[PDB]
């Protein structure tokens, strides 16, 4: 249940995010490493020491979910079973739950970097109720 006013917010802020998700993408994860540089060593080439995801394709796929999430805003259950599978896929290979906040800050500021003024209180709003609820169908698998 996300009202019209609110989806439209994220349906617009989103089309700026997709005119360059890879660019977008690269921020979220420079904000994430400095939060939370433990996550680096699960990329291809991200560690000290040499199946591991490469990390751009890794973007791709984070914004083809985000993408889904947004065309489903106004009701997430047709995507609860993926989300669900896609949190057990993340368990396993060593991303907490806890990660779900760092994320979480990372997409809201990527999205202040990619909107300026129309980032909105509502659209910040209606974004963090939006990624609530993707991590709460990802979190029935964590
Ligand atoms: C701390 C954050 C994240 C880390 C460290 C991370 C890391 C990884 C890793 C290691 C895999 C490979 C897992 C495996 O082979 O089973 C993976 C796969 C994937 N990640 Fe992430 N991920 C993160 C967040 C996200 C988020 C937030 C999304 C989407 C909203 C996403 C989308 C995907 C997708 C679609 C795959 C492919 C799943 C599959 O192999 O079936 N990732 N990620």
């Amino acid at each position: 249940h996300m009202e019209r006013p609110e989806s439209e917010l994220i349906r617009q802020s989103w089309r700026v995010v997709s005119r360059s998700p890879l660019e977008h993408g690269t921020v979220l994860f420079a904000r994430l490493f400095a939060l939370e540089p433990s996550l680096l060593p699960l990329f291809q080439g991200g560690g000290q020491f040499s199946s591991s995801p490469e990390f751009l394709d890794h973007i791709r796929k984070v914004m083809l979910v985000i993408d889904a999430a947004v065309t489903n805003v106004e009701d997430l259950s047709s995507l609860e079973e993926y989300l669900t599978s896609l949190g057990r896929k993340h368990r396993a290979v060593g991303v907490r739950l806890s990660s779900a906040s760092t994320v979480g800050e990372s997409l809201l500021y990527m999205l202040e970097k990619s909107l300026g003024p129309d980032f909105t209180p509502a659209t910040r709003t209606a974004w963090s109720r939006l990624y609530g609820a993707v991590v709460q169908a990802m979190s029935r698998g964590w």
